[PDB]
């Protein structure tokens, strides 16, 4: 009677039917009955990475044996599931603890070997009773003699962690490798599971979301095995999708929810008692507007809908991908085709010039998003190089920009302090037993996190021509591997390398010093080596209207604005001259043409804040 | 890309070739008599057969080139066997 205050009944739960339906894994069941079965030392233990199925499959033993399909020898044999937790709980005192266990064991002992018990993470047990090693290994005579049958199943890594420490316990298990399955019996395994989910949520799910998910829960989360992290994603659409049979879905749920709190704000800011906050109010009005349109369009859209999504499918798994590890994985909903497609005149509001390349950057982001490119290797590796000034270093920081919304959002690594070898290991770790070591790798544990930056090697052509062997495989193909052993994938980054060899050659100079600077294996690797062109006086006005306008938007913090006549904005591109430091003499020059005036004016009365100021052309400089 | 290391990670490979053992920190001995080990390299780089076999010579010593079985060549790619990949 011990058994029924320690312990629970699984087979009984097999009987009443609680334990979910066992696919496949015939091999594995086969050997734990024949080794659960055999004259002395019979106690099975399953070991193997998280999440691949080992108490999934012991409930299979369970249902299998109240089923019939087992061997005559296991025969109406109740399995008893164990519990240590309940066993230690107050014990405080000499012998109480090894009072209970030697109740149980009798108790087990007393029945004609039907019970076969069973310790889920047996790795507890082994210090079960400390105080001087007496207690978790007054079961060991009792093991092999075979009396008790205890399968039990632990980690591949807390086996030799706590147990192979204790080589004399060892010895009396076997050990029931349990490798993860691929993705053609995933989706078998799925295909039986899709019935627990379908009526505990009240949806229903397509065929196609369970293929689409055991699919993609292998492409992209490369962090966890492979029965747990597909079944997860059908399980979360699911719970998302009866979510949305409540009364609104999303997306008109989100917009009131913004439209509400731009009115409570707009409504508490209107009696501010300030001339600053008119203009900060009247935009914010513009917004709301600008927002209830939106509002009123979707519910209106909602209506024809509902007059004239009741089941997953196989993009409703591609937006869970997406939220969580947020890597775009959708199927271009319109939202942003006609983003990609503008892609090329967008990147030219900060970068001008180089068409070359600009359309090289586009290509290689736009044939990934309508599923065409390597699934395996890196979205793209280039080298842009050319003289100094040009714009390289502006168009990888457009790129990052235009993709998340924030130029710091990127990974940014600076080639030039790498001069020594040794440095490497900064990037890379530390090998264990070493000083910096559980801080793991610095790139690596960047790009672990957020696997969708975009990665930037500054003046590659100064390091120590060692660090250019770390990127082989980089790459290659997206892995790379830091000092703990783990290893990051980089299949969906743009790496990009700016350089400056053969300042200004020619176009057939450069690409005869990036191959006596770089090895022969090394520029296999690389997509387009790009090539970057000085700039001539036409494409160097609109640099000026850049530079106006980024100028105006710093001063418009303090309420100024400038009129810049057409002659001055000619002027001062006719001074961006020498074609051999690029376009810094253009900012240079517009700094120590007005922003040293402005100052003086302004500290100084007379250019208060508010009223804007003209600017004009004076026979030499210009003045205001 | 095994060239690309420090000339002493090949003398760690040393024991795992002709014995397939080597001991851990731990003590526990672990046995290779049953894989199958590759060594890929890129030495040479044109050279016909003894610009690669003397530049081999010149990175490794005997007693690593001896525990090997055959160096194998690999060649270049004729045009006819392009059409197929
Ligand atoms: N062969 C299978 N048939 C049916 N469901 C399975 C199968 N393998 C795994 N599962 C399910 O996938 C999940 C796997 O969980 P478990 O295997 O119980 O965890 P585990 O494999 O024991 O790993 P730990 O170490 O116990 S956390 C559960 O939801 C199981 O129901
Ligand atoms: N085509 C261009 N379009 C817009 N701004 C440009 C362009 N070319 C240069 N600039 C400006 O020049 C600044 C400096 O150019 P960078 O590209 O940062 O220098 P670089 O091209 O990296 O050359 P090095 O070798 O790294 S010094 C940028 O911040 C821009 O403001």
């Amino acid at each position: 009677q011990a058994l029924q205050k320690y312990s629970t009944d699984l087979t009984a739960r097999a009987r009443e039917g609680k334990l979910d339906p066992v696919i496949g894994r015939d091999n594995e069941i086969r050997r734990v009955v024949q080794v659960l079965s055999r004259r002395t030392k019979n106690n099975p233990v399953l070991i193997g990475e998280p999440g691949v199925g080992k108490t999934a499959i012991v409930e299979g033993l369970a249902q299998r044996i109240v089923a019939g399909d087992v061997p005559e020898s296991l025969r109406d044999k109740t399995i008893v599931a164990l519990d240590l937790g309940s066993m230690v709980a107050g014990s405080k005192y000499r012998g109480e603890f090894e009072e209970r266990l030697k109740a149980v064991l009798d108790d087990i002992k007393n029945s004609a070997g039907q019970i076969i018990t069973f310790i889920d993470e047996l790795h507890t047990i082994v210090g079960a009773g400390a105080t001087a090693m007496d207690a978790g290994n007054m079961i060991k005579p009792m093991l092999a003699r075979g009396e008790l049958r205890l399968v039990g199943a632990t980690t591949l890594d807390e086996y030799r962690k706590h147990i192979e420490k204790d080589a004399a316990l060892e010895r009396r298990f076997q050990q029931v490798y349990v490798g993860e399955p691929s993705v053609e019996d995933t989706i078998g395994i799925l295909r039986g599971l899709k019935d627990r989910y379908e009526v505990h949520h009240g949806v229903r799910i397509t065929d196609s979301a369970l293929v689409a998910a055991a699919t993609l829960s292998d492409r992209y989360i490369t962090a966890r095995f492979l029965p747990d992290k597909a079944i997860d994603l059908v399980d979360e659409a699911a719970s998302r999708l009866r979510m949305e049979i409540d009364s609104r879905p999303v997306e008109i749920d989100e917009v009131e929810r913004l439209v509400r709190r731009l009115e409570i704000e707009e409504m508490a800011l209107s009696k501010e008692e300030d001339e600053a906050s008119a203009e900060r109010l009247a935009k914010l009005r513009s917004e709301l507007a600008d927002q209830k349109e939106k509002l009123a369009e979707l519910t209106t859209r909602w209506q024809n809908e509902k007059n004239a999504k009741e089941e997953v499918g196989p993009d409703d798994i591609a937006d869970v991908v997406s939220a969580w590890t947020g890597i775009p994985a959708g199927r271009l909903l319109e939202g942003e085709t006609a983003k990609l497609l503008r892609m090329e005149d967008e990147l030219g509001k900060r970068v001008i010039g180089q068409k070359a390349a600009v359309t090289a950057v586009s290509d290689a982001v736009r044939r990934s998003r309508a599923g065409v490119s390597d699934p395996n290797r890196p979205t793209g590796a280039f080298m842009f190089l050319g003289p100094t000034g040009v714009g390289k270093t502006e168009l990888a920081k457009a790129l990052a920009d235009f993709l998340f919304d924030d130029e710091r959002a990127m990974v940014r690594i600076d080639m030039s302090e790498y001069g020594e070898k040794h440095t490497v290991a900064r990037l890379i770790g530390a090998p264990p037993g070493y000083v910096g070591y559980e801080a793991g790798g610095q790139l690596t544990e960047a790009v672990r996190r957020r696997p969708y930056t975009v990665v930037l090697f500054d003046e590659i052509e100064k390091a120590h021509p060692d660090v250019f062997d770390v990127l082989l495989q980089v790459l290659d193909e997206g892995r790379l591997t830091d000092g703990h052993g783990r290893t990051v994938d980089f299949r969906n980054t743009i790496l990009i390398l700016t350089s400056n060899l053969g300042s200004g050659g020619s176009a057939e100079q450069v690409l005869a010093a990036v191959r006596a600077t770089f090895k022969p294996e090394f520029i296999n690797r690389l997509d387009d080596v790009l090539i970057f062109e000085g700039l001539n006086p036409e494409e160097l006005v609109r640099i000026v209207d850049i530079q106006l306008a980024q100028l105006g938007k710093r001063l418009a913090q303090r309420r100024l604005q400038l009129q810049v006549s057409l002659p001055a904005k000619r002027w001062l591109a006719q001074r961006g001259f020498d074609p051999v430091y690029g376009a810094r003499p253009l900012r240079r020059l517009v700094q120590q043409a007005i922003g040293d005036q402005l100052a003086k004016m302004l500290l100084a009365g007379q250019v208060h804040d508010g009223d804007t100021v003209p600017v004009n052309v004076s026979p030499d400089a210009d003045s205001l």
